[PDB]
């Protein structure tokens, strides 16, 4: 575990992360994708080798000892919000497992469902409270990811409220 387990967000690429593992915003099939998926997959093509999992799943493949995981949010263009609501709670569940069961210190993690998944609705909250609810029970230091400078600022203004 960390010494002092915490929470931090960087506004950068996550495939030049500085974490003991990544947690991959995955499709199901395992396809390259495009957006964190496809940065994750040019990094760390070999951890795509049998990495389809179901929606609301995470699954870990090794590329050399560097573990990826690939967690699946739902697309809320197809789930209903209550449906997608609790796909999106279980893949962070599953993340939380994977993180314990690898022993990693550090985990590099994206807001699931909050872009090309994200049925064009701002998911930031909802995504970042299921992150919270899964990981506040781990004591992997978090770093979480993000694009936009708003969505930095607004990330870091939750984390430091409840400290
Ligand atoms: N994950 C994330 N970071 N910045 C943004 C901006 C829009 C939608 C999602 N985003
Ligand atoms: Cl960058
Ligand atoms: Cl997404």
């Amino acid at each position: 575990g960390a010494m002092a387990p915490s929470y931090r967000v960087k506004r950068m690429d996550i495939a030049k992360n500085d974490e003991e593992c990544v947690v991959n915003a995955a499709n199901p099939r395992g396809l390259p994708g495009d957006g964190v998926c496809k940065a994750v997959y040019k990094k760390w093509p070999e951890s795509f080798k049998n990495s389809a999992t179901p929606v609301g799943t995470a699954k870990t493949v090794m590329c050399g000892t560097y573990p990826v995981i690939h967690a699946v949010g739902p697309n809320f263009s197809n789930y209903t919000e209550s449906e997608g609501d609790r796909e999106l709670a279980a893949a962070y569940r599953e993340v939380a497992k994977e993180v314990t069961r690898l022993g990693v210190n550090s985990v590099a993690i994206p807001l699931l469902s909050t872009g090309v998944y994200s049925g064009g609705k701002d998911r930031l909250t909802q995504s970042l409270n299921h992150l919270f609810t899964a990981m506040d029970s781990t004591d992997a230091d978090v770093v979480i990811y993000c694009r936009d400078k708003e969505w930095e600022k607004k990330i870091s203004e939750a984390i430091q409220m409840r400290t």
